[PDB]
């Protein structure tokens, strides 16, 4: 009775043809915890969607089968993309298990090895340019629209965004509905949309009457759907969203006004207190970006924005294990404490 | 169509009374990957449990599910770990689920930190002690005696054995037969020993007709079954099964002997081959140890001990977000190359 392709999951939902070889890691069917003492605590019972149990640790495995699949059937050579993050991990991940070339650019100066190491595992070239990440998307996108074997996957991948509307089917799957409101952290845009892409598709499926409100939490930092404007320089621990320019601006905010859902703000300290709360009080080990959402979850729940008493998913998007630096900081100092069985079991009850 | 925990999808075959209220992370359930290109190269069929994509990013969730449900039902307010493997970490993130302390005993001096990051992310509280890794060995499992309301949650725990053979159960609910061999890494072994009270408990019930032949591999550096005697200084970048000594050393012997089995050491080069292989050929970001597990498998399809087209089933233990130090060492730097896709296109091909 197990777990099969995203793909397999779910053909009849997705645009692939009869003849494609799906090739899938089993990525998706990931749990949906009930947060009982995240609900005990707002008084709204909420579920996590924990997607940091993908294979590659997030949740952009869900746009990489089919992105990857779909490459592989209309004969491509290689996959492309511009970005030092958990993209690029999939991306690469996906390609090595199709049998193909992937390349991800990066801009001049400093690199962070750490963000890449995953993705060279995979067998991704690493090509750093003479420029700055700007140069790096113009670049990226001039490739795939003068090779038609490269495939640049993106978040405005069409594709992606078909695979990563899953996550909103297996929520309802499990429940029977959709909850009253989803919560997500938002960068690029690209999930946001993808999941209200799902949502809308079993409304019209008719598979629920009731659509949830979208709540989407960027970092103050760089919180450009907040301030309805352009980020210069976003700042912030959560890398995830150190976005100030959505690639899906467009998708995001119609995703919020048709929903009737809501962009939102939280400051790093709130986004560290969510970090900390999941992992300490629900056992689940949640990276920053994926904190955000929780944080922003809570702060919509102060406000009174999110009613007591109602249904809430929040979706925690990747793998607390994508990220050491942040856990190894803001740690309790601890020095020795002598030998004795009687001192050491009163320092805890 | 959900997958529970482990305790419930095998509450029958496990020891839980029915009052206990099983404290479960969704565990388990792990993929069974078709490893098809390690297939072509080897001239068998193999498959990967990919035990990684465990809540905490190891198999040891499985024990520790068990062990934290069976110390919650017995009134216990405390687990206590001694080591700073893994163990601590599953250990840690089921006890803040149960909301129990869990606390860590550590050596004088230097501290491993980011060994520990996870642990005291879910709130393990680090107790750093006047003596040595042996001397913390002693006054836990003092501790543990002259205290009934705290529970030690190390390896040879009968409990948490139960529930780390359910994934033999999965290997067989999923394949429909058990394999010609399994193939997994060996620490203190005991989960060779599980496996094979799996594979037994399912034969003993009805559901197989064959038992496979079990295949440890261990690092050449600490190889203390491979080589008979136990081993005083280990050595392996392999941190999860640096055992000189394992604790389930009589039980892992057994399983060998009535499984017509074999144990077999891996250098630390083999192990990094197989590393980079996995990830490369199949997508799978498998940490070191569970890398050695795969080393040993090849390495023994060489020798002729595993039949030309014979079934495996290798289990991959741990995921490779858990190990970035090991991802960082012998990556290739690439550096700045020309801003003009042609000058990219070709550094394809
Ligand atoms: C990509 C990513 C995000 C941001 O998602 P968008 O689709 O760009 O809004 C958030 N969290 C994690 C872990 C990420 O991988
Ligand atoms: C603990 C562990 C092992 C070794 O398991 P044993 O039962 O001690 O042999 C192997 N790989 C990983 C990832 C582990 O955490």
């Amino acid at each position: 009775q197990p777990w099969p392709g995203v793909i397999a999951a779910y053909r009849d939902r997705l645009p692939v043809g009869d003849d494609w070889t799906p090739v899938t890691l089993l990525e998706g069917g990931t749990p949906l915890i009930a947060a009982t003492n995240l609900s005990k605590q707002t008084g709204c019972t909420i579920h996590l969607k924990v997607e940091g149990l993908n294979p590659t640790g997030s949740f952009k495995d869900r746009g990489m089968t089919m992105a990857v699949t779909d490459a592989l059937a209309h004969g491509q050579r290689a996959v492309l993309c511009a970005s030092t993050g958990n993209t690029s991990a999939s991306a690469a991940a996906y390609a090595a298990r199709a049998g193909i070339t992937c390349a991800v650019l990066i801009p001049q100066g400093k690199i962070a090895m750490g963000k890449l190491a995953q993705a060279v595992m995979h067998g991704a070239k690493i090509i750093q340019i003479d420029g700055n990440f700007d140069d790096c998307l113009e670049l990226a996108r001039k490739m795939a629209a003068d090779f038609p074997t490269i495939s640049l996957v993106n978040s405005v991948n069409p594709v992606r965004i078909e695979g990563q509307k899953t996550a909103a089917f297996e929520i309802v799957d499990v429940l029977g509905t959709a909850p009253d409101v989803h919560a997500l952290p938002v960068g690029n845009a690209g999930n946001i949309t993808a999941y209200w892409k799902g949502y809308t598709e079993y409304h019209q499926l008719g598979l629920i009457d009731k659509l949830p409100r979208m709540l989407g939490t960027q970092a103050a930092g760089a919180a450009p759907l907040v301030l309805g404007e352009p980020v210069s320089h976003p700042e912030t621990i959560a890398t995830a969203i150190r976005i100030g320019s959505p690639a899906s601006w467009t998708s995001a905010v119609e995703a919020q006004q048709q929903s009737k859902g809501r962009f939102l703000a939280a400051s790093d300290e709130e986004i560290l207190a969510a970090y900390h709360l999941v992992a300490r009080v629900e056992g689940v080990f949640v990276e920053p970006a994926s904190a955000a959402s929780i944080a922003g979850l809570l702060k919509a729940i102060d406000d009174g924005w999110v009613a007591r008493g109602s249904t809430v998913v929040c979706t925690v998007t990747g793998n607390g294990l994508k990220d050491p630096d942040t856990a190894l900081k803001d740690m309790p100092s601890v020095s020795p404490v002598p030998v004795d069985p009687v001192a050491v079991v009163e320092k805890l009850g």
